[PDB]
């Protein structure tokens, strides 16, 4: 069976979205440099260690789906200079997103999360993303352009033995799911900084950790049209942090108004015909 | 031809959403009391008078669709005690919205706007709402439950002569629009405080103002699932104003996390498994 197409971040940029449109998945080699991976890992390290179980009794939005041994840290902008500067301004991410979402209009981060999978973490059931947050997506026409995509960035090696992601190629176009089986999957074997790009219709799962020794870490960036509500809020991020960002990064975090692709678009998150950023006199690129 | 069904806010509450599901429109008699209408009118009056043309050159999100003589004022919470207290906590509005949106989950305000139509304002072309802001809605399956509804509340008399709304009954179920004609419409004749309730698929239009003397005013409340991005932002509303509101009103303005109807919902606008309101220690019902 066909392996996941592998593309250059550097050379093949125009080919990435077309590849995912056709196959439902592509591996972007060196999506992030090892330097950015090192910085992001160092910055999020302590937040992963203090993070309670996904369904902790102290949480008012517990995640009952993730393995109890899994750790998920989102709202990364206040945690990680590497995330809010390098990742939110990624030339490769923005080319792919504008290619993917041009029919709809502006896009933003639905969730940027570091996930750490514990040794012996079981395989996730085969699934499509967004079904625990956005019931609306199941009501879209079968041939509706993808309204979200997910960059699964390796922050540690992804191997067959340590639970590298499974995908079913072509499954983003499936209506009948009677053929859904682990028999139909191929693996995203990845070095740190490689990214597996899938759509919200690609059938996939986290793999089984079978070594009982290896901790696997990823940065999952769900990018979606600005018409869909993010899984995460940046409302509590300090204004000085927001004002250190590029206007583009501010938009991705919901600290800007948003535009649809409608010819006479009237906009999203506006204030009497003016933008958030104009109304609030929101500064940009002010160092901390 | 059949007239728009008229229902009691007081007695018929369980019948309102079923009526709109069947017919695409219903008139809710005395949706708002005359006292609430009087207060809301007095509170928004000066903001309507200072409001520039919809496509003013000073605006970075101009509205090129509305008549140049029309005035639209949104983000009403900071302007209007009557809006943020009485209207956002309306028992009738919340029963209808929970009836309409239960398949999807939480709902919030996509836009609360006062519109003032000038004497001699022309009829709007027959349309469905949301097509200048949410291209996604056109990609929903034909039988997808409505993801937004619009309360068109009369703040002045709606008469045939002064441009009372037109609706095509049953048009929320239309796929083929070859029968779209003003010949197919009936009128929402309404007293101040009556509301015309339509869905995002009901074909309708503002009527022609033919007297050349009458100014018509309405409060349009587009309620939508929390999975869809509002047309307007409350991000610049002062925290003391937000903290004066009920927890429900805070949720409607996007100053709370949101839940989907998914059995193991993981939520919207959360912060590492906790709500906005828990994270920010957001107080409620603190008088100004
Ligand atoms: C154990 O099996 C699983 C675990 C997760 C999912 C899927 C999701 C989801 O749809 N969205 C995201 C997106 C990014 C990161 C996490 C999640 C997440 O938390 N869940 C629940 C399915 C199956
Ligand atoms: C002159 O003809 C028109 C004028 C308006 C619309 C429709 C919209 C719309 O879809 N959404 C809303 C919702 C509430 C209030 C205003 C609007 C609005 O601004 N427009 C543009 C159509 C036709
Ligand atoms: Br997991
Ligand atoms: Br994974
Ligand atoms: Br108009
Ligand atoms: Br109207
Ligand atoms: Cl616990
Ligand atoms: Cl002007
Ligand atoms: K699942
Ligand atoms: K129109
Ligand atoms: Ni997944
Ligand atoms: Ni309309």
């Amino acid at each position: 069976k066909s392996q996941i197409p592998r593309l250059s971040a550097i050379n093949d940029l125009h080919k990435i979205w077309p590849t995912v449109e056709e196959h439902g998945a592509a591996i972007i080699e060196s999506f992030l440099s090892l330097d950015i991976v090192r910085r992001l890992n160092e910055e999020v390290d302590p937040f992963v260690k203090i993070e309670p179980i996904p369904a902790a009794k102290t949480k008012d939005h517990p995640n009952h789906v993730l393995s109890t041994t899994t750790r998920l840290v989102n709202v990364l902008a206040p945690i990680s200079k590497a995330y809010r500067e390098d990742v939110l301004n990624s030339k490769v991410l923005h080319r792919i997103c504008s290619d993917a979402f041009h029919v709809y209009g502006d896009y933003w981060v639905l969730m940027g999360a570091v996930m750490e999978l514990a040794p012996s973490n079981p395989a996730q059931p085969l699934h499509r993303d967004m079904r625990f947050s956005h019931p609306i997506v199941e009501y879209l026409k079968p041939d509706a352009p993808a309204t979200s995509i997910n960059f699964l960035v390796a922050l540690s090696p992804f191997t067959a033995e340590n639970g590298a992601t499974h995908v079913i190629l072509g499954s983003h176009k499936w209506q009948n799911l009677s053929n859904v089986s682990m028999d139909a999957t191929v693996r995203a074997l990845m070095n740190p900084g490689d990214a597996l790009l899938i759509t919200d219709s690609t059938i996939h799962c986290g793999g089984a950790e079978t070594t009982g020794t290896e901790t696997r870490r990823l940065l999952t960036i769900t990018m979606g049209i600005s018409q869909l509500t993010p899984l995460e809020s940046n409302l509590a991020v300090p204004r000085p942090v927001i004002e250190s960002l590029t206007p583009l990064a501010q938009r991705l975090l919901g600290w800007a108004s948003q535009r649809s692709a409608a010819p006479r678009d009237i906009g999203l998150l506006t204030i009497r015909g003016n933008s958030i950023e104009k109304t609030m006199n929101l500064k940009a690129e002010q160092p901390l």
